[PDB]
C-alpha cells in the first residue's frame, strides 16, 4: 500500500523533486526504487532550469532533463516542468550583459518556445513563472521585471501555451499558502491575468514550512479563493523542517501532525490536483544548507526508512478513500 497507490484511488498525484543526476548517485538503485514505489509525479529539481538546459545563448542541452522524463515515463509518472522564468540560477550570458526590453523579450520567447516545444506532450505541468512577487507584496525586481516591466509574466504564459496548448501552466511561489500581503498580491495578479485571457491554468504553493505548521483556517480560505478563480491547485515543493538539536522524537511528532493536517485540508478541496515534496529522503535535501539549524524535513530518513510523517500521511489518505 504505497502512497501512489492511494493517490491513484483519490484521483490525485503524490510525488517528489528529483535530484541532479539521480541515475549516477552512489545509491542510485535504492533512490530510484523508493521513488518508483511511492510516487506518480516527478519534478526535476534543477536540470530543467536555465543554466543547465540553455547554457549558452544559441545552445541547448536537453540531455539531463530527458533522463528525468525517461525515468518518469518508464515508471508511470507524469512530469512537472520547472521552471521557465526565474531570477536565480540564470546563466552568465544573461546576467553578464545589459539588456533592452525588446532584446530580453526575444530571448525569453525563444527560451520558452524552444523548451516547451521540445517536451510537448511529455511534460503535463509547467511552472511558467516562479517567485515573481517580492516578500513585501510587490513585483520582484528581477532582471526580467526591471528590463521588461510586468508584461513579461503575461507573455511567458502566452508563449508557453502556444508551444504546448495541452500543458497545464501554473504560477509557483513560496509563503503564499496563507492569506497575507504576498498571497493577496498574487491573487489579484492572477485574477487580472485570467481576466485578459492569459492562460494561467493553476497555482503552485511551494509549502516550504516548519514543524509549527500554518494557520490552517487561513490556508483553507486561501485555497478556496484561488480555486474559485478557476485554477487547478498544486502543492509543489513541500518540506517541514525541524530543529536539529532538541528532542527529535517531539519534532518528528509535530512534523507528522503538520503533514496530516495539510493533506487533510488539501484533499477536502477538489481543486488540489497534486502534492509533492521537495525531495523525499533527508539524505538528499536542500533544507540543511538553506535553513541554518534545521533539517530532517522529508518523508524518509537518511537510510530510506519511513518517518512518522510518512505513516501519518498514509493514514489520512486511507481515511479519505474509505469516507468516499
Ligand atoms: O540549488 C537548488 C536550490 O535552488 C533549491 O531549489 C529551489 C528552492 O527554492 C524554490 O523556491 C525553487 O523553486 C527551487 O528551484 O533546492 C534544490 C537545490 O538543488
Amino acid at each position: 500500500v504505497s502512497l501512489r497507490e492511494l493517490a491513484e484511488k483519490l484521483n490525485i498525484y503524490i510525488g517528489f523533486a528529483a535530484i541532479n543526476n539521480f541515475w549516477s548517485l552512489s545509491d542510485a538503485e535504492k533512490y530510484m526504487e523508493v521513488a518508483r514505489r511511492e510516487f506518480n509525479i516527478l519534478t526535476p529539481e534543477n536540470q530543467m532550469k536555465w543554466d543547465t538546459i540553455h547554457p549558452e545563448r544559441d545552445r541547448y542541452n536537453f540531455t539531463p532533463a530527458e533522463k528525468h522524463v525517461e525515468f518518469a515515463e518508464e515508471n508511470d509518472m507524469i512530469v512537472h516542468g520547472h521552471t521557465l522564468v526565474w531570477h536565480n540560477q540564470l546563466p552568465g550570458w544573461i546576467t553578464g550583459r545589459e539588456w533592452t526590453k525588446e532584446e530580453l523579450l526575444n530571448v525569453l520567447e525563444d527560451h520558452i518556445k524552444t523548451v516547451v516545444s521540445h517536451f510537448k506532450g511529455r511534460v503535463k505541468i509547467w511552472d511558467v513563472v516562479n517567485e515573481a512577487v517580492s516578500d513585501s507584496g510587490t513585483y520582484r525586481e528581477s532582471v526580467w521585471y526591471k528590463t521588461i516591466g510586468p508584461e513579461y509574466i503575461e507573455k511567458a504564459f502566452r508563449w508557453a501555451k502556444e508551444a504546448d496548448p495541452d500543458a497545464i501552466l501554473i504560477y509557483n511561489d513560496y509563503s503564499i499558502e496563507e492569506i497575507n500581503a504576498k498571497s493577496n498580491f498574487v491573487y489579484n495578479m492572477i485574477k487580472e491575468l485570467k481576466e485578459k485571457g492569459v492562460p494561467v491554468d493553476g497555482i503552485g504553493f511551494q509549502m516550504h514550512i516548519d514543524y509549527r505548521g500554518l494557520n490552517y483556517d487561513s490556508f483553507r480560505r486561501n485555497l478556496e479563493r484561488f480555486a474559485k478563480l478557476g485554477l487547478q491547485i498544486y502543492i509543489t515543493e513541500m518540506d517541514v523542517r525541524i530543529p536539529l538539536s532538541g528532542s527529535e522524537e517531539y519534532y518528528l511528532k509535530k512534523q507528522a501532525e503538520v503533514c496530516a493536517k495539510i493533506f487533510d485540508i488539501c484533499l477536502d478541496n477538489p481543486a488540489v490536483k497534486a502534492i509533492q515534496f521537495w525531495g523525499f529522503t533527508d539524505k538528499y535535501s536542500w533544507v540543511p544548507g538553506f535553513f541554518k539549524g534545521y533539517g530532517k524535513a522529508l518523508l524518509f530518513d537518511e537510510n530510506y526508512n519511513p518517518k512518522p510523517c510518512y505513516y501519518a500521511i498514509k493514514e489520512v489518505l486511507e481515511k479519505k478513500i474509505e469516507e468516499r
